[PDB]
Order: structure tokens, then sequence, then C-alpha cells
């Protein structure tokens, strides 16, 4: 039974391992998603902004 | 010792479930930020055309 724990327990130790592995991967690409939402949104406010200033030129 | 085993392995259960729900979560993200990737692209496109107008204006 000491044996049977020992393999319970690392085998725990390695899925936790990789959770936290693809927590850390997740988070990166949020914020990489939340950043070029925002960039975009200004993207079509300079894209109208442009052509505006065609018209108007 | 069977009872913290049991324990061990039953958390090592809930850690692997945990991983598989956040492998989906990662792929699902990985491909819209591939998506607003391609769109930002397309927008850098369209303030080159409007940049060059402005200039011949």
């Amino acid at each position: 039974i000491e044996s049977d724990l020992e393999r319970a327990e690392e085998r725990a130790e390695l899925s936790e391992g990789k959770c936290a592995e693809l927590e850390e991967e997740l988070k990166t690409v949020t914020n990489n998603l939340k950043s070029l939402e925002a960039q975009a949104e200004k993207y079509s406010q300079k894209e109208d902004k442009y052509e505006e200033e065609i018209k108007v030129l």
C-alpha cells in the first residue's frame, strides 16, 4: 500500500504541474487577445478619420 | 496509509480533469487570436492605402 501511495502522489504532482503550465499559457494568450481587440477598435476609428480626411482634402 | 492513498488518487483525478478543461480553453483562445491577427493585418493594409492617397491629395 505504501508503494501504491507513492505512485498516486507522483501522478498527482505531474497533473498539477501540467495544470499550472496550462494556466500560464491561457493567461498569456488571453492578454494578447485583449490587446489586439483594443488595437482593432482604435484602428476602426482611425480608418473612419482617414476617410473623412480624404473627402475634405 | 490506505486512506491517504485513496485521497491522493482522487486529487490526481481532479487535477487531470482541470488539465483537460484548460487544454480546451487554450485551443479556443489560440484560434480567436489568429483570427484577430488576420483582422489587424487587413487594418494595416487599409491604413497604408489611405496614407498614400492622403499624400497624393
